[PDB]
């Protein structure tokens, strides 16, 4: 999908987390939000949209994402062992991260 | 791009690093190793062409590549600080997961 | 050396960060949090002064412990970069993770 | 600990693993292992006795132990999901960067 949309999921996503009662719920949503990020690898954000896939400013775009993937991938373990909470609170961690891409390249 | 296409271009540019003489010819294997592997995760491989994208096959083969994506991440790093040679040796060291991966999935 | 001795080491060092000009402080600084986080692993907090070093809150409690180290080993690979600024501020990006701990566990 | 007792103390624990029937037993000597990579963190190996702890031969030495770390973290997670194999099979995998090491400092 398109960048905005993976950013929809990504949110859309969070809040169910935040909300969750059980594991099955937050591993799915995080199973979306993992496939929404690495599927966003490709994109190139408007602020960025005339340079070439090889700026210091497209390579730390990109980094960002490997930041989020690993966090999500981590979040996951959790969920998968019943963890709830502590996977929750991982999820909400993740804000660091959207933030920073977004004060930055946003 | 679909999963041996993806497949392909991991394989090719691990011998494009295998031979490189500079840093920048590492980076650019690298990243595009690190593309194949992001689009690589929304696949869905024959051997399980059964299950839905839930059962625990699915999430272990989903697995296996926030494994190599990390690895690929960091291999960057280390073509980036000018260390060529660390970084073909992480690029060597990576099959170990694609093996691991292959000898379950393919 | 000791746990609220690590605990400084931590928090001095990331103002250090927070502060200085260039690359090489910088790295210094992030080695230095290194050794507190590895050396802080062995360590019992007061609050669980009660469990073996079985408990599913030791093994919370070092967790913690593995999300930092990762985010330094990636800090610092920022500033072998010299990209002093994204390094500042994946320094700052780990107080998260020094609040969740905090918040749980002192 | 010294440096050649926590090599033992991985060594030996990487041969429970392998031979391991039950996941409990795995999460166990995961978690010695983890202990043992942390401490070892600050050792310095005598082929590299004279160099400074700045050296980018005692950076690129710890490096090695960031890997390890990363991988007994992700492997112990494999293990409290109650996937014995997979853990079991993360662990073998991990020979890779203890080979890498020994081949450069041993
Ligand atoms: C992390 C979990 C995360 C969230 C949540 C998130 C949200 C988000 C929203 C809601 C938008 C759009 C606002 C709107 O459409 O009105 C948005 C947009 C962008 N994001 Fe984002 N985002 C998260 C993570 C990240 C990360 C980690 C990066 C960079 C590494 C990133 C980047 C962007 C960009 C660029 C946009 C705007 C694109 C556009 O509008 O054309 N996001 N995000
Ligand atoms: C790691 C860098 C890596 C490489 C290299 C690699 C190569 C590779 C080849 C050459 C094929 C060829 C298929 C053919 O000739 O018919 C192939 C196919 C599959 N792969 Fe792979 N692969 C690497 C990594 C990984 C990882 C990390 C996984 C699992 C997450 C994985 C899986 C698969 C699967 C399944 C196939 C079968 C697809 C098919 O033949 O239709 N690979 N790979
Ligand atoms: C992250 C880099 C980080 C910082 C910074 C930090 C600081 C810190 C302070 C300032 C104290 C109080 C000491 C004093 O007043 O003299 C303190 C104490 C504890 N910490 Fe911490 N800490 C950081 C990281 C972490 C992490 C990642 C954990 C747990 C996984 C953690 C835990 C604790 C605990 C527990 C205490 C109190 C225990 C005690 O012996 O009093 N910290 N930290
Ligand atoms: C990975 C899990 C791993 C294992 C296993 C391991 C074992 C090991 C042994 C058995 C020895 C010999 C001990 C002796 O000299 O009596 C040994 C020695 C060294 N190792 Fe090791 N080691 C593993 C991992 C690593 C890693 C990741 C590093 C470096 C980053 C590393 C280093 C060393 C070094 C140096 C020695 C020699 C020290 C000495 O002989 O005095 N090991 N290891
Ligand atoms: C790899 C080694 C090197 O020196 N360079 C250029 C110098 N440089 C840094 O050391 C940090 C940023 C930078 O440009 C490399 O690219
Ligand atoms: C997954 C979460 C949970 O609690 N259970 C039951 C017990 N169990 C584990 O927690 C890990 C292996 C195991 O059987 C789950 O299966
Ligand atoms: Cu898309
Ligand atoms: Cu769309
Ligand atoms: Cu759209
Ligand atoms: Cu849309
Ligand atoms: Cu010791
Ligand atoms: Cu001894
Ligand atoms: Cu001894
Ligand atoms: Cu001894
Ligand atoms: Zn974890
Ligand atoms: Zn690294
Ligand atoms: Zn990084
Ligand atoms: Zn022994
Ligand atoms: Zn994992």
């Amino acid at each position: 999908a398109d960048l905005e949309d993976n950013m929809e999921t990504l949110n859309d996503n969070l809040k169910v987390i935040e909300k969750a009662d059980n594991a099955a719920q937050v591993k799915d949503a995080l199973t979306k939000m993992a496939a929404a990020a690495a599927d966003a690898w490709s994109a190139t954000p408007p602020k960025l949209e005339d340079k070439s896939p090889d700026s210091p400013e497209m390579h730390d775009f990109r980094h960002g994402f490997w930041i989020l993937i690993g966090q999500i991938h981590d979040a996951l373990h959790l969920a998968n062992e019943c963890k709830v909470k502590e996977a929750q609170a991982a999820a909400e961690q993740l804000k660091t991260t959207c933030n920073a891409c977004h004060q930055k390249y946003r």
